[PDB]
């Protein structure tokens, strides 16, 4: 078991990580902005280390100060999280060349996969389904790209390949407008991403966000544990999910299992992995899979009752996978609604300190938050302040859950998106199920 881990990310998913951390009996190093010395887990961990001022790029995107953190403590691995490094492939590779585990895949599957153009491509190869479009990038000769455009249909969507955060990207209903489209797509793919390149799809104007979550050895072993539904979604980040996805041809889906499994041991996927899908109907299509745990593992944690990240951190200490695909049972139902410190109806972040903070509690309900009293939300990061999770026999008792986990829920001082969840979990379509990546804006939307 590895000796002592450094956790390079800060919130909620550090503490998640140190959780796990403790109950495998490993050594956590925190490291923290001037910004974010308050921080729930800085007072777990076992040792501490201020990396940078407050501004992200000048901390915890701060390679060099990442590794000196880990050489000073004697961390012997480090754990990314999600965002900040968790996909730079410099970083992992640095970090290895310096001698230390990376808690991830290998640095060349995450630029594999990191390049969403070479992803689609690696994903062919292994039989998994893919959305259409430009076989490759969209080129910028008018001829060629217009071609291209009319072969595949519209509407189409323009999408970076070094994209993420859901940005760098645009829709094109008629072919009058695609190429000034893709001019412009690629400029702010350039700044953004610093890779100018993109490449076309079919815009789907009716599908669900389904994934699949992976965990794979790297010694030939890889396992799936079911699906997620991520579909509520506003500017394509995603606010609420679910497990596994309800109403899913059953035939469709593990056909999909296998070939996302059977991909993993092929490309050598080592860690968490997520498949996404556009699932439309009836029928799966590949956008781009994850090579980090996710901020929704644990609706997938509740359904198969593996720890997602004590796996992880197991296969980075260089254990075989222990669970078969025989012992993984999806039962039950899980949700998670993300709790953002922003403007329910502005979505304008709301930093602050909290001056009471109630978490809900009773049968089904999980909480995964670095939220205490008296602590305050700084302005400088993600909204993220919380998560809160329920689980049932079925998704109406999960439903039944998060309304009454909702209800008792408080954090005061701040202003939250708690009161749009109540609404979700009460709106008809949604208790319906199987709602479209476009309803919620659509629903919005109507004010
Ligand atoms: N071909 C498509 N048609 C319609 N919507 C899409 C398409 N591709 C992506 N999206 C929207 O953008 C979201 C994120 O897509 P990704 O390809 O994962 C982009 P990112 O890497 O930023 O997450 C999807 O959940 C969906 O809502
Ligand atoms: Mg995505």
């Amino acid at each position: 078991m590895l000796e002592k881990v450094l956790i390079a990310n800060r919130g909620e998913i550090a503490l998640r990580i140190l959780r796990a951390c403790k109950e495998l009996g490993i050594k956590t190093v925190a490291v923290h902005s001037t910004a974010d010395r308050e921080l729930m887990h800085l007072s777990l961990a076992d040792e501490s280390v201020c990396i940078g001022p407050a501004p992200a790029t000048q901390s915890y995107l701060q390679i060099p100060a990442i590794i000196a953190a880990a050489e000073v403590t004697g961390a012997t691995a480090i754990h990314p999280g999600y965002g900040f490094l968790a996909e730079n492939a410099d970083f992992a590779e640095q970090i290895e060349r310096s001698g230390f585990t990376f808690v991830g895949p290998t640095a060349e599957v995450i630029r594999l996969m990191g390049d969403k153009v070479s992803a689609k491509d690696a994903m062919k190869r292994a039989g998994v389904p893919t959305v259409p479009g430009s076989d490759g990038p969209l080129p910028e000769d008018e001829e060629t790209a217009l071609a291209i455009a009319r072969e595949v249909g519209y509407p189409v969507i323009i999408k970076a390949a070094g994209g993420g955060g859901g940005r760098g990207m645009r829709v094109v209903y008629d072919e009058s407008e695609l190429i000034k489209s893709a001019k412009l797509t690629r400029t702010e793919a350039g700044a953004a991403f610093g890779n100018p390149m993109v490449y076309l799809e079919k815009f789907l104007t009716n599908p669900r966000h389904v994934e699949v979550q992976v965990l794979s050895d790297g010694q030939g072993n890889a396992i799936h544990l079911g699906d997620r539904d991520c579909s509520l979604q506003r500017r394509h980040q995603k606010v609420i999910e679910e497990a596994p996805a309800p109403g899913i041809d059953e035939k469709a889906r593990q056909e999909v299992f296998a070939r996302c499994v059977q991909a993993c041991i092929e490309i050598g996927y080592r860690g968490a992995g997520t498949f996404e899908f556009l699932y439309e109907n009836g029928r799966f299509y590949f956008i781009e899979m994850n090579t980090r745990v996710q901020v929704e593992h644990p609706v997938s944690e509740m359904v198969t009752g593996v720890d997602i990240v004590k796996e992880m951190l197991r296969i980075a200490s260089g254990e075989k996978l222990s669970i078969r695909q025989e012992d993984v049972v999806i039962r039950g139902h899980a949700l998670e609604c993300r709790i953002n410190a922003e403007d329910p109806k502005t979505f304008m972040p709301s930093p602050g300190k909290v001056k009471h903070f109630h978490a809900p509690g009773g049968n089904g309900v999980r909480v995964d938050s670095h939220l205490y009293s008296g602590y305050s939300v700084p302005p400088n990061y993600d909204s993220l302040v919380g998560k809160v999770i329920t689980y049932g026999a079925d998704r109406d008792e999960a439903l039944a859950r998060m309304r009454n986990a909702l209800d008792e829920l408080i954090v005061d001082g701040i202003k939250t998106n708690t009161e749009l969840h109540k609404d979700l979990v009460r709106d008809a379509a949604f208790c319906k199920g199987g709602v479209n990546i476009h309803y919620l804006e659509k629903k919005l939307g109507m004010d």
